[PDB]
């Protein structure tokens, strides 16, 4: 459970920095968690080094039971759907030639419920991606209506991995709406960009970090159950200070102790945060093969024994979508002013494991 988390959070990290590196000035936005459930999922029908460079990739190596681990994240996680507008949908979407093995099937049923599925890509290509879209459509409530463009399944798919993700934020502590208003967020020392922008004078846990010259806040959601993590660096930078300090001080290790309450005090904070909505699509091949994970994606290399005795298996495609909205809808003394770029992350306080992982660049 701490070993999966730390696995987890190291993974998301990896991740993160490869998604950076590929649009630096962009809003990244990705659910780590879909991904590192989806993947294990995998693992378990894998044999050999495509197995062995899943775990790695995944950072399981100190793990035990890793399919439980997760059974217990998604099953916490299933139950704030009903109490949060929040939904994680992960499938593996596998076509019918593959004919499952009944101890993959009896061994994956408990820890990965609902997760798996057998399509028919070779034979009903267009009536599979109808039924792929409207079950993706319905599971995350009507926000992913056609999950499956801009990106593509076609009659060769023999393994499909679709993460669906979206959070309509409920604070805590709510914001006063009359006290929004458009500001300009500061891009860097000299360019600005419209932002509409919330404020409220409550108490918070907020850490302030001298040596990386960060503010770090907790602001937690509904009966805190998850909490946002802003990571505000003090001082307004150029693109290339902010984009360096990432690479070279953001790790698994530092994140997990700049975003513990534990280093955190509270205070009376005076906050402005942007209101935004993102929503994002990224395609994680290109960057998990980078991070190492070649045999997945081959036809020619990859063991998938575990789940099936066909040939030419292989993971074919990830799709990987996710949107988040935040509104204001809900003695020490402090000021956080999220007026300029600055990393989030969502964390399931319970678990700790990262539910959502953003960078906010620019309105």
């Amino acid at each position: 459970m701490d070993a999966l988390q730390l696995a987890n959070s190291a993974f998301a990290v990896d991740l993160f920095k490869q998604l950076c590196e590929k649009e630096p000035l962009g809003n990244v936005l990705f659910s780590p968690i879909c991904l590192s459930t989806s993947l294990s999922l995998a693992q378990v029908g894998a044999k050999g080094d495509t197995a062995n460079e899943i775990g790695q990739v995944l950072h399981f190596e100190n793990v035990k039971d890793v399919p439980f681990g997760f059974q217990t994240v998604t099953s916490d996680v299933n139950k704030l759907s009903s109490f949060y507008s929040l939904k994680l949908i992960k499938r593996l979407y596998v076509d019918k030639s593959l004919n499952l093995s009944t101890e993959f099937i009896s061994s994956t049923k408990r820890p990965y419920a609902k997760e798996l599925e057998t399509v028919d890509f070779k034979d009903k290509l267009e009536e599979t991606k109808g039924q792929i879209n409207n079950s993706i459509k319905d599971l995350t409530d009507g926000h992913f209506e056609n999950i499956l463009a801009d990106n593509s399944v076609n009659d060769q798919t023999k393994i499909l991995v679709v993460n669906a993700a979206y959070f309509v934020g409920k604070w805590m502590k709510k914001f006063p709406e009359s006290e929004t208003k458009e500001c300009p967020f500061r891009l860097n020392k000299t360019d600005t960009k419209p932002v509409q922008m919330m404020n409220m004078e409550a108490t918070f846990c907020m850490g302030n970090i001298d040596s990386i010259n960060c503010k770090i806040i907790e602001l937690p959601f509904q009966n805190k159950h998850l909490s946002m993590f802003i990571l505000l660096p003090k001082d307004v930078e150029d693109e290339s200070t902010g984009l360096e300090k990432i690479e070279k001080q953001l790790n698994s290790e530092s994140l997990s102790q700049w975003t513990n309450p534990s280093t955190m005090a509270n205070a009376k904070v005076k906050l402005s945060i942007p209101k935004f909505k993102v929503e994002k699509m990224i395609d994680p091949k290109a960057c998990l093969e980078n991070l190492g994970l070649k045999h997945i994606f081959s036809e020619d290399t990859s063991d998938f024994s575990g789940m099936s005795e066909t040939k030419g298996v292989a993971l074919s495609n990830v799709i990987h979508k996710v949107c988040l909205e935040i509104t204001e809808d809900g003695q020490h003394k402090d000021e956080l002013n999220a007026d300029h770029p600055f990393i989030y992350i969502i964390r399931h306080n319970k678990t700790r494991n990262i539910i959502f992982f953003g960078k906010f660049c620019s309105p």
